């Protein structure tokens, strides 16, 4: 038999991770997998790295298809089998080879397919420039938040370097953001966490505040 | 046979805790547990102590990977067999030394490689260097805390003490440092805390707003 | 005869591209191929997305190390044979099964692992951040080499977008520093590219030339 | 047996000609040779017009997936045999037919959409807008670029004149492009490359340095 | 028989790495190998890594020998069987202990003897000493030069930072080296090369040319 080459796989991996979940993965996956067995399209969907949330989401809906099959269709293959949680892949093979077919691989591509519809349709995929601190959020969480994604970002060692050196400052709150402004850019992150550590404390409000109404005193 | 040393699993932890989970665990560990059986594999990874959430991750991902082994391979060892938990001593020996071999060990150290360059790929160390004050905590939980990840490191007891003098006053935020700063070092914990007690208090945030609206007024 | 699995070349395949040639790259391979057959090992190797240039240097060493095989050693296995380019995945599982066994798959790996040592010896990443504009390159050539480079880089679309919103202007020359700073934020790339075309010329040479000899004038 | 239709084949190449190597031309591609033999797939590829450099990126990228086949899988069907080079149209069909089928269209399919997302992730179309004068370049050159993209463009006779007598003026480069502005609508071709012969000669750089000067002197 | 030992091979590299090509070459290899056999040389000979162009001229050289031996000489040895490339040890070893004896090894060390003195006659060895920035050439090109020196120079890490630190900024031309200078010790690579990528521009030449007459203006 002729399964998935690691090539197709590793293609199939690549363009999952490059174009997030956009629909254009639609049509990539239907190519990389035409004839493709149950255990290989499990294999095809068990390799993506990260999205896990996504994964969860097609995972379920493979249960509600298969459970659809069982409801109308009452040896014969179930829904199970068609989605090989229970299925050996001599018996997918001998499935698509006995004659009449049973196309148990494209019903299970029909199945995947669905999912992959429904998750391009509802997906919101994170990323480094949607990490902005919050107008109350201490500046620790947001370095910490900023950091995990950064972690889970896909980049190279220099250009993530890059990131933290500008979207770290660039996407804090204005309170924080004067304060990081305020210092040098020779300051390293230590430096600035102790500096943005009393924003929002008692002291800090009472400066601004102190701030604000010796301004408008003066202008009056 | 010829098992695990005692020297190799002592260096083995020492390595662990030194790096915590650092890159340079990825090759050691090979430089240890190559040759071994997948039950000294298993007393590798339990004699660890601490990084509980690291140790999940790794042990789910071996449960990941035996899970693929269980269903793409249909007596023949099974995942759970080459993960160790279901597997004697006897028969796992008897397949490491069989005419053809199956390299139990072998996957299951390819296993939890994939699983070490998981953690290491996205697992940040914590110290006691990382610990500071939010600018709403109050004082007796950070305190809680420092002690909490004081208690949690390894140190003599020296350092830890010198830790305590040297970094539970420098890591809190101003309005606390303020307090703390304007009390003796002589001060013990308890008058520490007793003194760092008001800290975000209606009257402590009415006093630092007088002293404020006295400065503003006084300036101009 | 247990392969190679997809998640171990996925694996390999991920930790090859983020980490580029770093000396990690050694010891990934010696953990994730350990125990493979030199089919196995080709596979990895060619998967490899990118890095044309190091494979290829890797296949040159390869290619030394298989002549060197051949000239020192006189079905006996030969250079080509160990190296699988000349030799089936039977013959090479019946090598290192005979007794006694030709580790042909380990041979393989040291020359691999030779390869891989000189490639990360003297091999430099390129990336979008040492893609800078030349004192005299014309600035289309520039955007040329900044986008093939960008369309090269591994990263999302909307990181990729923000590169180009940055660096494309960031890592200009002086000389279209000036103009592309004049022209404002709000400028697209072919406003950019129109305002630029002219920088070199004989007119912009004697505007420049003339305001600096206007402004030393003026300073007498 | 029912191979490609005339209708079929011209619409791949329109839409390969419309769209460029966008990526909508993968799920087209699929549509129309989704059960086409391998030398209906050929014939599809060979009709493509234009685009050399692509159809070289995937005949090297066939060939490649050609030889990874040839390396895994050791009459029985080799890769040049899949790819159509080594093999009649009646072989194809009896593989097709057989019992158990041998999908060597699915296979070349397979390869030749790996080979199309390779170009599609790559590849940069070239169009008359993308044409423009360097900042050195001489006007004749530029004008003899011009005209030959104009020619290689797919566009009617009446767009491609309109195209001529717009953006040859409008993309020419500022020192040439001030000749023609101040030569005029009426002149033709051949008056535009005398006015702009001077362009970068000794001549012109020194009447150009002469105004800058004179400017800057009346200035002060 | 009693071939090359590793001490004695890993001591002609290390004479080979630290001397370059100097003449006190030609001794050692003819106490080092002395009593060797052709593989044996051989084997000294592609051992030594670096120095690709003094190694091609010295295999041409044995070339160009066994031509001639091919010439003048009507198993009988040949001259590829005294450079080692047809024969195999077994036949060197029978005509070294043949009555008479042919003594191919010292032919084969004549016929290197030659090589190694035609190469340190015309071969002038590359160092970071000698990587001079040129009047006209672009301060990144130089730093690309001089880093791919480093990286190919023999040293360790401390010391080739050290050379970084100051042979960069030593050797750079003088319109480079001024603004290198201006800069300060606390600028990093990029900043430099940030500043210098306006070296040999229109500003540049402009600012240069308005400094040297307002010069000539004020002495005036
Ligand atoms: C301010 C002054 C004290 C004096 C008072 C008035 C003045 C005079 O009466 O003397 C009018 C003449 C000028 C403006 C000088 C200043 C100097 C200049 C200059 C020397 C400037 C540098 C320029 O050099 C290049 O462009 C050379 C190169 C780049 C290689 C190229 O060929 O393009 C050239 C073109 C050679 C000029 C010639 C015109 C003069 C003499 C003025």
């Amino acid at each position: 038999h002729q399964a998935i080459s690691p090539r197709t796989l590793n293609a199939w991996v690549k363009v999952v991770e490059e174009k997030a979940f956009s629909p254009e993965v639609i049509p990539m996956f239907s190519a990389l997998s035409e004839g493709a067995t149950p255990q290989d399209l499990n294999t095809m969907l068990n390799t993506v790295g990260g999205h896990q949330a996504a994964m969860q989401m097609l995972k379920e809906t493979i249960n509600e298809e298969a459970a659809e099959w069982d409801r109308v269709h009452p040896r014969e293959p179930r829904g199970s089998d068609i989605a090989g949680t229970t299925s050996t892949l001599q018996e997918q093979i001998g499935w698509m080879t006995n004659n009449p077919p049973i196309p148990v691989g494209e019903i299970y591509k029909r199945w995947i397919i669905l999912g992959l519809n429904k998750i391009v349709r509802m997906y919101s995929p994170t990323s480094i420039l949607d990490i902005r601190q919050g107008p109350k959020e201490p500046f620790r969480d947001y370095v910490d938040r900023f950091y995990k994604t950064l972690r889970a970002e896909q980049a190279s060692q220099e250009v993530k370097n890059w990131m933290t050196e500008t979207l770290l400052v660039q996407n804090a709150n204005p309170d924080c953001k004067t304060i990081l402004k305020a210092l040098g850019p020779a300051a390293t992150l230590e430096e600035m966490m102790t500096a943005c550590q009393g924003v929002g404390g008692p002291g800090h409000k009472a400066r601004v505040l102190a701030e604000a109404m010796s301004q408008v005193i003066n202008s009056a």
